[PDB]
């Protein structure tokens, strides 16, 4: 119901990993630095993280082989809009083979939104992205990509 993410380097994030071992903190590498992804009904555990509100959610968050981020920055008028929008989506992304699971996260520390998926491989991703099924906005979207450490 909340989920905290933060950046930085992997030896850095895996300090936090191992300092909370009973919370669910997933660590994945990025060209640029490497993410903590915690998914919790309670507080967080990171120093300054940004901090998100799930709107929207299938399947668990565990080992993933791949993570993709869409991060679309929406303005404070368009929320209402966006958000509406996800009660219609097709619903296929789930569906699809190689899917672990879905987070659409309403950021409280930005206006940046984030649709976060996760998938066994690269590939099921890529797969995905090639298929039928797959102003409000105040800058413009961009996507990072990590992988299982
Ligand atoms: C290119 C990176 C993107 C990825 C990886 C991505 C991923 C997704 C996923 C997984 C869904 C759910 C599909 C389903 O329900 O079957 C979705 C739907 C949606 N996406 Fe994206 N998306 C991206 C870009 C964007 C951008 C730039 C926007 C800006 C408006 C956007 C707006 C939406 C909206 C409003 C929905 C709700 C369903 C719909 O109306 O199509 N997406 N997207």
């Amino acid at each position: 119901m909340k989920v905290y993410i933060t950046y930085g380097t992997a030896d850095f994030l895996k300090t936090i990993v191992k300092k909370h071992p009973s919370e669910n903190i997933l660590l994945m590498q990025g060209q640029e630095n490497a993410i903590l992804i915690h998914e919790t009904s309670g507080d967080t555990v990171f120093q300054a993280p940004h901090a998100y509100e799930v709107i929207d959610q299938v399947g668990e968050i565990k080992h993933p082989g791949f993570a993709v981020l869409a991060n679309i920055a929406v303005t404070q008028e368009g929320r209402p809009l966006f958000e509406n929008k996800f009660k219609n989506r097709a619903g296929k992304v789930e569906n699809e083979p190689g899917f672990e699971a879905i987070r659409v996260l309403r950021p409280l520390d930005s206006d940046t939104y984030v649709i976060l998926t996760l998938w066994e491989t690269e590939r099921a991703f890529q797969d995905w992205q090639q298929s039928d099924s797959y102003s409000i906005f105040s800058r413009p979207s961009y996507v990072t990509t990590y992988f299982a450490v």
